[PDB]
């Protein structure tokens, strides 16, 4: 399986200057739920966003950097890697990846914010007749987790 997973606000900006423009604690627990004992695929200012592979996965950095090497990583250099992967991968972003990949992927786990903030980057357009929802809950929100999010299932129809 081949699955997208992000996070982006209601006018489906995901990114700023390198970093998420939300800190929401509950999305970071879902990610783990999904992710853990399954591999990522990050593409490399995802990478170098986040600084370190993440425990528990198999990371997967995508680069045309011949020399790119780092403690953990797997390094891929073209698109036509991704297939080759074994086992259930997740598209882990950024948005080049995105862009590239939401016509190739099974599914999507999208983390809906219901916010808006100011980004430099976004997620693709996805439609209605594409995709179908298995699923689609609300997150609780407490005192750390204080914005209103969804969570989206989609499998392509
Ligand atoms: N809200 C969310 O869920 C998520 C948000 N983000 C956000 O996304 C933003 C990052 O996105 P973006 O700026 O688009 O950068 P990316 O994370 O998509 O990284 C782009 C880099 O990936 C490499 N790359 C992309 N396509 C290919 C290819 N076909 N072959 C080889 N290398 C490739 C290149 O690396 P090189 O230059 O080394 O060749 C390129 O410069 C950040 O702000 C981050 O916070 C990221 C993940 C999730
Ligand atoms: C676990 O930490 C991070 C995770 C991600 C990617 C990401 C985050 N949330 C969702 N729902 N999907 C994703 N692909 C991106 C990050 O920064 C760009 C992270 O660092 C804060």
């Amino acid at each position: 399986t081949l699955s997208i997973i992000v996070a982006h606000d209601k006018q489906r900006v995901i990114g700023y200057q390198n970093q998420l423009p939300w800190h929401l604690p509950n999305d970071l627990k879902h990610i783990k739920q999904l992710t853990t004992g399954n591999t990522l695929v990050m593409a490399r200012k995802t990478f170098e966003s986040i600084g370190k592979p993440l425990p528990n996965r198999r990371n997967v950095v995508l680069t045309n950097q011949a020399s790119f090497h780092h403690e953990g990583v797997d390094v891929i250099n073209s698109l036509d890697e991704i297939k080759e992967l074994s086992g259930h991968v997740f598209i882990f972003g950024g948005q080049t990846l995105y862009e590239a990949m939401i016509d190739q992927v099974d599914d999507m786990y999208i983390t809906v914010i219901d916010g808006k903030f100011q980004g430099d980057t976004f997620f693709p357009p996805y439609t209605f007749e594409d995709w179908e929802v298995e699923s689609s809950v609300e997150g609780q929100l407490d005192e750390k987790n204080t914005i209103p999010h969804t969570f989206l299932h989609l499998v392509r129809r």
